[PDB]
């Protein structure tokens, strides 16, 4: 029931959104700000926002400098990195971080920051042409999934930029598919077993490893119409994610 | 108080850790069991032990194989996969699995198992001589320091295996280099600040970042005796660690 709300300020990240995410969700092409007033006219809700930034909490940059604006600032970052526990968070790691502490500086119903570190520091762009898998269709994937996987289940909604786009320089045409991969199995649910589900991101990253694809899995696949042979060689900058997860389902 | 240790059955692993770490340490070459067979003739205390494995906590392979046989094999790696919640943990991540529940298939006195999964599958090596440290320094270091922060307070040793240096491919070298710098760093407990800390692994990661150097810190450097010049431009793969933390602390 959980709603998703994909924001941007560049409308080339906005654009591949609709095109490639099959209400349950909303896309939004403007600031932080802009989101939250058009939000208002029919919050007459409680939300969490993704944070995407560096290993140690600092909110800099693109979208973190909006949330370091929209929060109060400097005060806050400190509050922020001090929540983090002040020290270095691993990119993979995820920490879930409670605003509703204001109440006892409040804003709006945005209650969690899911801190998802893409970068230890931005001294330099994450993405690499030569290895995009590596530097891009996998942190990207990683950082959506981290998001899903840590969202309170009590939220209505969970706030989401295009990841890695900024300085990290992951394309948005890149950036734009693993996050809808992430999306399509998330919103697969239960109709697809959780262990199709590693597998599936197992080939999808493309660490193509049999032993861990089981005789149960297969059975299902072909229950599921999935394709096993065009799985086991998925390219995903050859191939549509709609192999991997037919709409059907 | 914790004790640290290091485990693994490769000689070049376990000699390069005696030549770089500065009891509180023991350094056992040889198999997991015959670390715990030695263990018990003084054994007459509560141990976390580390899996360095991958995403979906398969025990198979070098260390992990170790744990598999030592804890009961398929039965246990079922067990185990399952309090992982059976889904894809990113690499990045830990997850701290409490084996206490055995007593309601227990194996003396260790307590846990920290799952710091290393690579997605090992469909192949996660090394590349052609970057380093984004392959090698990188990835050994966090998951270094994932084990230290994710230990459970309450144990007496954390067991450690020769990190990402089976299939993974990271040279023993390399491997032992980031290990000791993260132990380094743990050692120095308070007597270097949390902040300092910070900035002391983003320049060993080679993320040189300015803004997130805070001139406190600058401060303590000088108070401890740490070259700020050199930290600026280390260089993992010419300097000695020695540098960055002086034995002196
Ligand atoms: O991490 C997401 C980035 O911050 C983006 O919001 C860019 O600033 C603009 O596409
Ligand atoms: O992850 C650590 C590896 O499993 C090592 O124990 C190798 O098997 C041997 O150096």
């Amino acid at each position: 029931k959980m709603r998703i709300i994909l924001c941007d300020t560049n409308e080339v990240v906005t654009n591949l959104w609709q095109e490639s995410i099959p209400k349950y969700l909303c896309i939004h092409h403007g600031h932080l700000q802009s989101l939250m007033d058009s939000m208002r006219k029919g919050d007459a809700h409680s939300y969490a926002i993704v944070s995407p930034g560096n290993s140690y909490g600092y909110l800099g940059g693109g979208f973190d400098k909006a949330l370091y604006n929209y929060f109060g600032g400097k005060p806050f970052e400190t509050w922020f990195r001090n929540q983090l526990g002040g020290r270095y968070h691993t990119v993979g790691s995820a920490t879930v971080v409670d605003l509703q502490r204001c109440l006892e500086e409040c804003r709006d119903g945005i209650r969690y920051i899911i801190h998802v570190p893409t970068v230890v520091a931005p001294s330099a762009p994450i993405f690499n042409p030569q290895n995009p898998l590596k530097t891009g269709f996998e942190p990207v994937f990683n950082a959506m999934w981290n998001a899903l996987m840590h969202s309170p289940k009590d939220i209505d909604g969970l706030i989401i930029p295009g990841l890695c786009t900024g300085y990290a320089g992951v394309p948005p045409i890149i950036s734009c598919k693993s996050m809808a991969f992430a999306l399509r199995l998330y919103m697969a649910g239960d109709h697809i077993s959780k262990e199709l589900k590693n597998v599936l991101i197992m080939y999808y990253l493309q660490y193509p490893f049999e032993p861990f694809f089981p005789e149960s899995c297969k059975i299902e696949c072909q229950k599921l119409g999935i394709d096993i042979e065009m799985l086991k060689s998925f390219n995903v900058e050859k191939d549509a994610i709609e192999l991997l997860i037919p709409r059907r389902i």
